[PDB]
C-alpha cells in the first residue's frame, strides 16, 4: 500500500492531515493522531505552520512506546515555511522541527509554498496597512540547501507543494540538480482534478499528492461560503450509493485509483477509521470517468493577498 518515490524510499499512499484551526485546542492533535495511527495510518502529514509537531511528534513516541508501531513504520512529514526560504535559514528551520518533534528525521521535507514572505521569527510578517510582506528569493538556492538536509540525513526525501509546472521546470532544469522534488503536494480534488499537472509530474516520476481532497476544512478565513460543498455533489453521492459506502470514500479512492497519494484529514474518531476504509472496496472503469467530468478549476483556497504574489501558483 505504498509507491515507491524517484529517490528509492516508499511512502504510504494514503496519509492524515493533521492542520486544524488554532481555535481547536492542541491537545486535540495529539490525541487524534493517536487515533489515527490506531485505525491504520502510517502516512502523517504536518508542517511547521500547523503548530502542532510538538503534540504529532508526542503521539507518534506513545505508539511506539506502546510498541502499536515503530519509527521506519512511519512516514512523516513536515514542511519548510515561506519565510525560512533563504538558504541559510533551511536547515535550522527543519532542525527545529525535528527537536519540536522529538525526531531525528523526517520522512519527507517539503517546500511548503512558493510564495517567499519577510524572513523572521513571525509566520505572517504584516505591515502597518495590514500587508503581508514578500520576500524575493531564488528558489534554486532554497532547494540547494533542501538537498543538503536529504545529505546531512535529516531527510530521508526532499520535495515541494504548491508548485505549479513552470515551477517544478525551474527545480527540474536546474544546473547542478542533485536530487528531483519526490513529490508536490497541492490541491486536488473532483472540481480540482489537476489532470495537466499529474500528467506532467507522472512524466518525470514526481509523485502528486492531494490536499483538500475531500473539499477542504471550508475555513471562512480562505473559502467563499457560497463554492459548493464538495461531498455534496450528486455524483459522489450517487456513487456513494452504489458501493455503499460514503461520499468521503468515493473522493479518496478516485485519487487513488489514478495514482495520486491523497491526505484525509478527521478530528472525529469515527470518521477517522471510517477513511482507512478507502482499501476494501474500487471503483469501475466508468465510475472514475464519471468523477473525472466533475472538474470545474474551482480551488477552494482564494485570497486576494497572496495572488498578487510573482510566486502565486495559480492563473
Ligand atoms: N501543502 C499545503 O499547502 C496544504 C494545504 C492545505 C492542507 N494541507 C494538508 O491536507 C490535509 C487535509 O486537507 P484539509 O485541511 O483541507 O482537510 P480535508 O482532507 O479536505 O477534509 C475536509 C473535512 O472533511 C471532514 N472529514 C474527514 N473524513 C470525513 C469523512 N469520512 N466523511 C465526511 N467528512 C470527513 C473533516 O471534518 P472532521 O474533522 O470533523 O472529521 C474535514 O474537516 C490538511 O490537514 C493538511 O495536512 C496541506
Ligand atoms: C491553513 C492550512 C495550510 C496547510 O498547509 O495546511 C495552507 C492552506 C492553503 C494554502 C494556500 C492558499 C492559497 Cl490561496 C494558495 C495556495 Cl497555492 C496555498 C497554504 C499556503 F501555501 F499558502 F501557505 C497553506
Amino acid at each position: 500500500q505504498c509507491v515507491k518515490l524517484n529517490d528509492g524510499h516508499f511512502m504510504p499512499v494514503l496519509g492524515f492531515g493533521t492542520y486544524a484551526p488554532p481555535e481547536v485546542p492542541r491537545s486535540k492533535a495529539l490525541e487524534v493522531t493517536k487515533l489515527a495511527i490506531e485505525a491504520g495510518f502510517r502516512h502523517i502529514d504536518s508542517a511547521h505552520l500547523y503548530n502542532n509537531e510538538e503534540q504529532v511528534g508526542l503521539a507518534i513516541r506513545s505508539k511506539i512506546a506502546d510498541g502499536s508501531v515503530k519509527r521506519e513504520d512511519i512516514f512523516y512529514t513536515s514542511k519548510l515555511w515561506s519565510t525560512f526560504h533563504r538558504p541559510e535559514l533551511v536547515r535550522p528551520a527543519l532542525e527545529n522541527s525535528l527537536k519540536k518533534a522529538q525526531l531525528d528525521y523526517v520522512d519527507l521535507y517539503l517546500i511548503h509554498s512558493p510564495m517567499s514572505l519577510k524572513p523572521g521569527e513571525e509566520l505572517s510578517p504584516t505591515d502597518e496597512n495590514g500587508k503581508v510582506i514578500f520576500d524575493i528569493v531564488d528558489l534554486c538556492t532554497t532547494w540547494e540547501a533542501m538537498e543538503k538536509c536529504k545529505d546531512a540525513g535529516l531527510a530521508k526525501s526532499i520535495g515541494v507543494s504548491n508548485f505549479n509546472r513552470r515551477q517544478l521546470e525551474m527545480i527540474l532544469n536546474k544546473p547542478g540538480l542533485k536530487y528531483k522534488p519526490v513529490c508536490n503536494q497541492v490541491e486536488c480534488h473532483p472540481y480540482f482534478n489537476r489532470s495537466k499537472l499529474l500528467d506532467f509530474c507522472k512524466s518525470k516520476d514526481i509523485v502528486l499528492v492531494a490536499y483538500s481532497a475531500l473539499g477542504s476544512q471550508r475555513d471562512k478565513r480562505w473559502v467563499d461560503p457560497n463554492s459548493p460543498v464538495l461531498l455534496e455533489d450528486p455524483v459522489l453521492c450517487a456513487l456513494a450509493k452504489k458501493h455503499k459506502r460514503t461520499p468521503a470514500l468515493i473522493a479518496l479512492r478516485y485519487q487513488l485509483q489514478r495514482g495520486v497519494v491523497v491526505l484525509a484529514k478527521s478530528y472525529n474518531e469515527q470518521r477517522i477509521r471510517q477513511n482507512v476504509q478507502v482499501f476494501e472496496f474500487q471503483l469501475t472503469a466508468e465510475d472514475m470517468k464519471a468523477i473525472d467530468g466533475l472538474d470545474r478549476n474551482l480551488h477552494y483556497f482564494n485570497s486576494d493577498s497572496f495572488a498578487s504574489h510573482p510566486n502565486y501558483p495559480y492563473s
